[PDB]
C-alpha cells in the first residue's frame, strides 16, 4: 500500500523501492527513455513519521545514470510525496543534471514531472 | 573523486559527505551553529566514472527534514554537478516538497539552487 | 494557429489568449472560474512559425497576481508547448515567485506543472 | 520601479525592459554580441504596487527564441523578484521549453537560475 513496492512512471519506468524503519529509500530504477539500459541504483530519504491531516508523505530519491552496462554522465533527484489513496501514487518533480563543459552549464539541467502508480501505463 | 568531505554553501548550511567507490554519497546535513538538533541524514548517487574532456560531475542527493528531534513533513533533493581544479566546487538546484493534501499541492514545491564551497562563505 | 481562444486547466481555472502573428500573447486569466475579482492580465510570446513536425509549439506567459481587487505580490510564470490537434493540449511548468525579504529568499519561488485544454473537461 | 532601464545576467546578456505603469513589462533580451541577429521581443509583467515591508518586487518575463533571423522552436520564462537599492538586482529562475515531439517531452525544459545587476559581469 505504503511506500515499498514497485511503482510505474508515466513513460512506462519502473521504480522497485524499499522504504526502511530509518527514513531510508533503497533499490533500483529501470528507465523507459534517455541513455538507459537495464537497473540503476537508486538512494533517498522519506518521512517516516508523516502529518496525521491527510497530508502526503515528503519524499526523494537520485539514480545517477552510470551502472555496469551504459554511463550517461548525469543525475535525476526526483521530489514529491506519497499520497495514499484508492490509487496511491507518487507525485513527483524532477531535474536531471548532465555533467557538463563550464560553458555548457547554462543548459545542464532538465526539469519535469512524473507521477508514478503501481500500475504500468495503457 | 574530489567529493568526499566538507561543503558549505553560501547561506552556512553544512554538508558532510563520502562518496563511495561505486556511487554512493552518504553523509549529514547540518546548519552552520553544528547542533545535533539541525544534523540530518543524508543519500545520494554521484558518477564515480565522470568524462575526461573536462565535463563536471553529475551527481544528486537527497535529505528529508525529519530527524531524532523534529520533523517538517518535507524532503530536499540537490541535483547538479562537482566541478574540479583549483577552485572546486558544487554547482546544484534543488527542490524542496512539503507534505500536502492534494488542495494544497501547488504550494508543495520549492525550488532553488545552492553554491558549494570547501571553504566557509565570507 | 490553434492557440488563441480559451483554455482550462485541470484545478478550476481560465484564460482566454490571443496569440499575434507577431509571436504576442495577451489576454486574460480567470484564477477561479466564475469570479469577476479573479481576473488578471496575462501576457507572454510564442514561437509563431513552429514546425509541422509533430513537436510542440514553445510558449509561454506571465500573470503578476494583482489586480484592481487584489495583490498576491507574487507573480507566475508558465513555461509549455501548445499540441495542437483533435485533443489539443497546453504543457506547462511554471514558477511562482513572491515578493520576499533576503532573509526569505530561499522560500521565494514554487514550482509546478499544469495541463490546460478546451475543453472544460472532455 | 526601480525595474526600467538595462539589466545584464551572469553570463552577460543584456535585458533592456521598460515597466509600464499598468504593471507591463516590454523590452529586448539579447545574448550578448550586441548584434541584431541576437535580439529578441520580451513581454512580461510585474507587481506595480508592492508591499512596504522590505520585501521583493515580484516578475516575470517570456522570451520566444524567433526572430527575423533565427528560430529555435523555444521559449524561455524568468521568475523572479527586483530587490532594489545599493544595489539594485533581479534574482530569477528559468524555464526554456523547446518544441518536442510527444515521445520526448520529458526532455523538452531545461531549468536555471539568472541574476541581473545593472553592470556587466567581472
Ligand atoms: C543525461 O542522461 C539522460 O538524459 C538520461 C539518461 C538516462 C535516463 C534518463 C531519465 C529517465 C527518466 C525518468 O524515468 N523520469 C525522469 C527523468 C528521467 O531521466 C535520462
Ligand atoms: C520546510 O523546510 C524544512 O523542513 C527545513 C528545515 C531545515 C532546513 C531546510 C533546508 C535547508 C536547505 C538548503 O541548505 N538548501 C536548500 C533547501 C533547503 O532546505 C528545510
Ligand atoms: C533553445 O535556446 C535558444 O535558441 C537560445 C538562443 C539565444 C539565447 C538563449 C538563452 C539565453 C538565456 C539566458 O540569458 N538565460 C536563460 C536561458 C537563456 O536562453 C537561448
Amino acid at each position: 500500500a505504503g511506500i515499498t513496492g514497485t511503482w510505474y512512471n508515466q513513460l512506462g519506468s519502473t521504480f522497485i523501492v524499499t522504504a526502511g524503519a530509518d527514513g531510508a529509500l533503497t533499490g533500483t530504477y529501470e528507465s523507459a527513455v534517455g541513455n538507459a539500459e537495464s537497473r540503476y541504483v537508486l538512494t533517498g530519504r522519506y518521512d517516516s513519521a508523516p502529518a496525521t491531516d491527510g497530508s502526503g508523505t515528503a519524499l526523494g530519491w537520485t539514480v545517477a545514470w552510470k551502472n555496469n552496462y551504459r554511463n550517461a554522465h548525469s543525475a535525476t533527484t526526483w521530489s514529491g510525496q506519497y499520497v495514499g489513496g484508492a490509487e496511491a501514487r507518487i507525485n513527483t518533480q524532477w531535474l536531471l543534471t548532465s555533467g557538463t563543459t563550464e560553458a555548457n552549464a547554462w543548459k545542464s539541467t532538465l526539469v519535469g514531472h512524473d507521477t508514478f502508480t503501481k500500475v504500468k501505463p495503457s
